């Protein structure tokens, strides 16, 4: 019993729970794609372009664990590249498979379409190696199952993009089916016993001594799977728990000990103080980007900083190479309650609010929206926020427990979120058909990736697409050129996007007032994810969350340098 | 008197006749873009995404001589790379300007947005250099004016994309205005007199001996500026003249000595016979790609092949390095009427210029449409055909003299032409507003880049957008997977796209029959470019011009072979 190499690929992906495959067809991958239909459960999204396909592979991997996008040599791959880079930047495990010209076309340097016309078949592979954890350009059938397994493990474990090139002529060759009976090894190796035990004792002593210890969960807590441990640590220690913007959603915001979003100097006065006064910081998965830290504005001076990281740990000035956080946290948690039993709980900053009631005629403002969105959310929602006012405003929104956030704070590619939403809707559907996928995207960002709405429609996916109509690039207007033509956009009939892409069962509604907002969002039928929905949210052109106004200025200054 | 470095950039582009600037803003390019408005006549397009911007810059340069897309560090520039790669593949001089972090941001390796989180500011520049003729990352103001000139010259002269990175802090520093008073050198080095003389004596001698000489114009005749020389060569020799698919438009098809489109084995029998029985082939600008040549199908029955190229000449088995075609043809022209004086003109092929009468109710078919296109075209038209049935079908359309064709036969990135259309239409409006820009794009291709229609509306541009609705990817269906779900697309309402993107003054009409076709296209008001039009052409799913049917099969077999 034998299967095609293409077949093997799809069977392996299914074993790591990839059910939906992203990308676009081309002659160089059509035989490969045939195999998808031979694997029970697997489907082909049918994306509207390769850039959006890669954004969607990203959103899907964030929920599902990993994902796979297939493109065609040259023109498919190169289109995906900004999607792949972003997955790299943000530690998202995306397997990028490219259908390439058969080996005999390559050997004989055929002047083929999608080449640069110089007979170099290695160029695109070479470009992609710059943004991949590892790569394979498969030429040898005898090692190919092993290479694919290597690419999958690396994608899954490292959580970085991997590039797999497959000649069209290789994909139809057979491999023994029994190769599939043995699972890919998807584990990490255990820590060094001595190194890890020294980390533990060290952290344990620091905790025993600390009067005002605080926990801070950042991006890599989320990206590298330490969420269950960080949750236990908060429960067992009762230390105040804070979250960065890039880690929003990785810790539960309705826990009695949750103190807020810390963004250095842009934090609320109570959060800034509760954090910066700590005599011990337990940091989980720091990723200190400009926007994630209010332009590098942390101010603690203390030490007793413990940094947990995927592959090492830092304690004060010391680094412990190879001490991986997931196992180190697991081991820590068996002794942490005793270490902390002398801790008298310091009070945490109290949550923001509810908006006060206002006249129903009151026009919508950014500040009011971000607070209100908290009344709409429920446990288990996926909340996706575009770079722009949306990404900044969500910080102030209070998540129910078990809310999965998606915000590309480091890469910051506008338009990402239309595709991330498609891929998240696919993932959610396979996880739990009642989990809601809720997108906030600006009117400008939508334009770059709008066609991926079509793919959501063709699969009957049912996300909520909040479109923030503020007449252009408000985030950019706040940085430079408040009235510059380059910050304006052609205005679109947003309510027409859905039926134009062929939707038949949908809602498209415009909200301009608090009354319209509330009427829509408190409606029981609206709250159920029974159809795709677009909500055009009319806002003032220069209205922004206060943190964005501050940041816009910090950023402007940085660039103009001297 | 001093101007900003940014200003200097734009005054330079104005001197090589770039009036429209493509791309998207981003914080690292905003200061740069301010200067556009400081230079009389220069405009910023405001594209809907960077890939589309890059496609539009390509279309722009094909018409104008060169173009400029400006993007932002990481996220803009990576999004544009497929467009740039296409420009490199097809020899189009696009200058790619990237606004990048200030010099000391890079020096201090700040964890900024749009980086890979690893401190490497060189990686995107390194990626672009694989698909660039040269690059510049500007760091020094004293040398920036010269580096910019070096870039523009290379772009213009080599007709390939150039990469130019401008740190955000440098673009406001100033340079002497007087610099602009010395022209960039835009000229070619001349040929070696001795090597050129050998070439010419050789060709002349062959011409004197030929009874059946023929001329074959190909892609590099247009890309490398030899169309004037080639027209004169046809005039003075009276030899039969043929064009390849990729060079279509580069020679006048209503010339009495025009013999048709040669595509090796995919040629009409009269054309294959006319060319292959030749006893001399004067080949101008050969680019022998799969789709250009019926899968490398040429069967010249002579050894007397002369290949002119930008940088060398070939005669029979001999290569003449450095013998440049523009110059060698100019020299050839001075003696060639005399070498050819004893030539008795052999008759040239044709096909019917016209379709048979049919019932007006006749469903539209590809073969009928492509012949019928010829009755609608006028001299001065720009004819843009997408990869798919459009690009193969146009080969059977008869051009009026002075028809400019754009068909990306080598690179073959679907979606290209929506962008190329925007940029051809800008260019054409600057050249002569009476020049119509006429697009043929499939339902599938349109999906990848549809948002760029928005940018046409914004600027009041008046292309004719013929959209071929055959319910999916017909060209792929003929390659493999006739009814595969991967060759199927979500169905759009093409008639609604234009209002949806804010069009006020426009037409959108569906045509299904020959009579609806004739009614619309023979209408005098329709034939005037006074508004943006979309024509939705309804065609059968498996309907294809017969050339594409054969080519799909060869390609299939090329991809399968071991
Ligand atoms: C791919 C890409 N191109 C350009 C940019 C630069 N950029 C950052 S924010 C922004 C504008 C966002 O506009 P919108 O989505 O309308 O957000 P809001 O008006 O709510 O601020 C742009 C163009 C980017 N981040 N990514
Ligand atoms: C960016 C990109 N992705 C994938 C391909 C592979 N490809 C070539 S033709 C084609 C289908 C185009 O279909 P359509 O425009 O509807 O043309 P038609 O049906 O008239 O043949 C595809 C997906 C490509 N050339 N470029
Ligand atoms: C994250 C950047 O903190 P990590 O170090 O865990 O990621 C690899
Ligand atoms: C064209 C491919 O013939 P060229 O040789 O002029 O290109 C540089
Ligand atoms: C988070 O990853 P999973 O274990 O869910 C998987 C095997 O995909
Ligand atoms: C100097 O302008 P050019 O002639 O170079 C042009 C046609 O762009
Ligand atoms: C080239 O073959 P194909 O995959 O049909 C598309 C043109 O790329
Ligand atoms: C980050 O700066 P910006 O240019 O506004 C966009 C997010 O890049
Ligand atoms: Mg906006
Ligand atoms: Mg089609």
């Amino acid at each position: 019993s034998e299967i095609t190499l293409g077949r093997y690929l799809f069977e392996r992906l299914k074993q790591v729970e990839v059910q939906t495959i992203f990308g676009l067809p081309g002659d160089f991958n059509l035989s490969l794609l045939d195999n998808i239909y031979e694997v029970p459960g697997m489907r082909w999204a049918g994306n509207a372009n390769e850039l959006n396909a890669a954004y969607a592979a990203d959103g899907y991997a964030r929920l599902k664990g990993m994902s796979c996008i297939i493109t065609t040599f040259g023109v498919g791959e190169l289109s995906a590249l900004n999607g792949i880079a972003g997955s790299y930047a943000e530690h998202v495990g995306v397997l990028h498979v490219v259908g390439v010209p058969s080996v005999s076309s390559q050997a004989k340097q055929l002047l083929l379409h999608h080449t640069l016309g110089n007979g170099d078949f290695t160029v695109f592979h070479r470009m992609s190696s710059n943004i991949s954890e590892t790569t394979a350009m498969i030429t040898d059938i005898n090692t190919a199952p092993a290479e694919i397994d290597r690419c999958i493990r690396t994608t899954y474990v490292s959580q970085r993009p991997v590039y797999l090139g497959l000649p069209a002529n290789l994909v139809d060759l057979t491999v023994p089916a029994s190769l599939l009976d043995t699972p890919i090894d998807l584990s990490l190796k255990p820590n060094d016993p001595e190194a890890e035990e020294e980390v533990i004792e060290n952290v344990l002593q620091l905790i025993k001594e600390a009067k005002n210890p605080v926990i801070l969960a950042d991006a890599c807590c989320s990206r590298h799977d330490a969420k269950a441990e960080t949750k236990k640590l908060i429960d067992l220690t009762q230390f105040p728990a804070f979250v960065t913007p890039m880690g929003k959603g990785s810790i539960d915001e309705k826990h009695p000990r949750f103190g807020g979003v810390y963004v250095g100097t842009l934090s609320s006065p109570a959060v800034k103080e509760a954090v910066e006064s700590a005599d011990l910081v337990l940091s989980v998965g720091a990723l200190l980007s400009d926007f994630n830290t209010g332009s590098f504005s942390y101010s603690y001076k203390t030490k007793n900083i413990v940094e947990f990281h995927s592959d090492y740990t830092k304690i004060r000035s010391a680094t412990f190479p190879g001490v991986q956080m997931k196992f180190a946290l697991q081991k820590l948690l068996t002794k942490v309650a005793d270490a902390a039993k002398g801790y008298k709980p310091v009070p945490v900053p109290s949550e923001p609010e509810h908006n006060e009631a206002v006249a129903d005629s009151t026009p919508l403002k950014q500040e009011w929206v971000w607070t209100q969105v908290g009344e709409f959310l429920r446990e288990g929602d996926v909340v996706i926020t575009e770079t722009g006012t949306s990404a900044f405003g969500i910080n102030q929104t209070h998540f129910p427990n078990n809310t999965y956030g998606i915000s590309q704070v480091l890469w910051g590619s506008i338009g990402f979120t239309t595709g991330a939403t498609l891929g998240a809707a696919f993932a959610a559907e396979e996880i739990d058909p009642k989990k809601r996928v809720i997108l906030f995207i600006g009117d400008g960002s939508l334009q770059l990736t709008v066609q991926e709405i079509s793919t959501m429609i063709r699969w009957g996916l049912k996300p909520y697409l909040f479109v923030l109509n503020n007449d252009g690039y408000t985030i950019e207007r706040l940085i430079h050129g408040e009235t510059a033509q380059y910050n304006c956009i052609q205005n679109w009939q947003h309510l027409e996007l859905l039926p134009t892409f062929g939707a038949k069962d949908y809602e498209a509604v415009r909200v301009s007032t608090t009354g319209e907002w509330n009427k829509l969002t408190t409606d029981e039928k609206f709250q159920d994810n029974t159809r795709i929905r677009l909500i055009e949210v009319m806002l003032p052109t220069m209205d922004a969350p206060s943190n964005l106004v501050k940041q816009a200025q910090l950023t402007a200054a940085t660039n103009a340098k001297n």
